[PDB]
């Protein structure tokens, strides 16, 4: 088990799986000025807090918590962007899922994940802010949407801000990302009818000082 030494990628970029960045590690090292952060424009919530938390971790393990194959009623591989290319073609963050309507329908999602592991889990998700009613319809069908997220300590409801915006890295849309630490035997619960960038992979983390000798 070796340290994870990020070359061209930020902490946020690696966690989310920025495709422009070329299973188990100890601590993480991030360079001073990584070229690749968030390829798609937007915000990473409480980023300073996450970086400090992650600097205190010396065991990481990436686990699949919501398999991409489990989205039977939503497209899970159709959402890509020229902001996030791979080998010259539009791509997307690899560790979260851009869910898109399927057959002109976006059923309301209810998904829970229960932390059956012995370690704390870092889980990330996001929201896509669309540019106008037409784009909203095209991608998600439903005009008025939300993402609700709950744990034993988190109670969040995200609502897209649908508005015309300047193009940043070619995109008028924005994506904001959020995270939490899910304690053992706690569960995270999602309900959404659109604009949801869903977790696929999460990270088991152990703080320095918490391991057996
Ligand atoms: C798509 O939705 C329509 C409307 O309900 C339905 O009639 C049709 O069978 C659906 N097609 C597929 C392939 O699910
Ligand atoms: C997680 O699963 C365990 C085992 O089934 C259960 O006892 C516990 O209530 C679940 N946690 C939550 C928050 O539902």
């Amino acid at each position: 088990v070796k340290p994870l030494i990020l070359r061209d990628c930020s902490v946020a970029g690696w966690l989310l799986g920025n495709p422009m960045c070329d299973p188990e590690w100890s601590y993480i090292v991030e360079k001073a000025n990584p070229a690749n952060d968030l390829c798609y424009p937007g915000n990473f919530n409480d980023y300073e807090e996450l970086k400090h938390l992650l600097s205190r971790i010396n065991h990481f393990e990436k686990i699949q918590i919501i398999p991409k194959s489990s989205w039977s009623d939503h497209e899970a591989s159709s959402g890509v962007s020229s902001a996030c290319p791979y080998q010259g073609t539009p791509s997307f963050f690899r560790n979260v899922v851009w869910l898109i309507k399927k057959n002109n329908t976006y059923p309301t999602i209810k998904r829970s994940y229960n932390n059956t592991n012995q370690e704390d889990l870092l889980i990330l998700w996001g929201i896509h802010h669309s540019n106008d009613a037409a784009e909203q319809t095209k991608l998600y069908q439903n005009p008025t949407t939300y993402i609700s997220v709950g744990t034993s300590t988190l109670n969040q409801r995200l609502v897209p801000k649908i508005a015309t915006r300047s193009k940043v890295n070619g995109q008028s849309g924005r994506m904001d990302f959020f995270w939490t630490i899910l304690k053992p035997n706690d569960a995270i619960n999602f309900e959404s009818n659109g604009n949801f960038i869903a977790p696929e992979y999460a990270y088991k983390i152990v703080k320095k000082g918490d391991s057996a000798i």
